[PDB]
């Protein structure tokens, strides 16, 4: 439903050389590619540097497509709303999400989610890369979840990943609640910041 | 025409969250987002450094689009085969390609290219990122031509950006030749080098 209906937004206007979802232009990039870049800037700014530029980048991404998911609000639930960021994230090609249990409630500020995260682009390219690293990977994917659900909530909402496939398991997965439940949440804000 | 025969190459899996161009996957990213991350290595690195890291990422992407296009090269001229780049390049959502005048022979080592951009995205970003710029600023889409032509050469043929919206002109014109035909090529070379 979710992914048919947001997919309708991704427009191709080739005479323009261009590609839009929703409002936000789109480019289509290489993987290796992106992974090269993150060689480079890990190898030279260092791993926890690498990391927040980008967290940060995929932060920025996460909101613009909330505001797009704003715009088809009318006739949707709470849920409803917070489903099209995995969703978009998705059609995206970035990774395939699974929400599994979502606790949500934008009115009272209520936020507790943990998703699933199979073929995540960004685990995938920094083995390629780096080999298995001994803590989570998707830097760009988390940064999205937080950036995304964070303008839809209207309130800091933090994510991290349980597991990631850049460990070497299975599977990445996610869990996504506001500043006041994380244990580390002042130092994990901080990477959102230039 | 190249747009078309090059289209049956994109895969959308979207109920796989995954995008593949020939053998490449792809993502989808905000222009936004690598907007956002240019101004940090900018702001952080300097203009310069962070150039080299976008002209290598570009070089990246034509190197591995080049490798989809002598695929398909069954009974293509050494033009039709050029010609898969700027096809590629648009079909990425990244400029609108014109080419210009362009004399190539692969087996005898000529290149002389000379190509029209519009509505580039690069350009775009930079210049809402930091206003008009005081040289050319479409440094992954110059890094793709270099890297794509090369791969497609078996030659090092660098482009410069004559004209560019970045700069404040209407458009982008570049023009790509063999290395040492550049006066200061050995030294346009260095760019491509981590
Ligand atoms: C907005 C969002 C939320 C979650 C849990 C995953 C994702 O890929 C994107
Ligand atoms: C390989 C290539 C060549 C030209 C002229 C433009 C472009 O965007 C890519
Ligand atoms: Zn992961
Ligand atoms: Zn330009």
């Amino acid at each position: 439903d979710g992914l048919s209906n947001l997919a309708r937004r991704l427009r191709f206007a080739m005479k323009e050389g261009s590609i839009w979802l929703g409002e936000q232009r789109m480019i289509l990039l290489h993987t290796a590619a992106l992974g090269a870049l993150r060689k480079e800037l890990v190898d030279t700014l260092g791993m926890e540097r690498a990391r927040g530029l980008f967290m940060r980048m995929g932060f920025h991404s996460g909101v613009r497509d909330a505001e797009l998911a704003k715009t088809m609000r009318s006739g949707h639930s709470d849920f409803g709303m917070l489903e099209m960021g995995p969703c978009l994230h998705t059609i995206e090609g970035v990774v395939r999400v699974t929400p599994l249990t979502v606790d949500i409630n934008i009115a009272a500020g209520v936020y507790h989610g943990e998703f699933l995260w199979e073929d995540s682009f960004e685990g995938d390219v920094h083995r390629q890369m780096f080999g298995v690293a001994q803590a989570p990977v998707c830097w760009m994917q988390i940064g999205y979840a937080t950036g995304y659900t964070s303008a839809l909530m209207g309130k800091t909402i933090l994510y991290r990943e349980l597991e990631c496939v850049g460990c070497g398991h299975p599977h990445c997965r996610i869990l996504g609640k506001p500043l006041e439940q994380w244990e580390d949440g002042e130092a994990e804000l901080a990477l959102y910041q230039p």
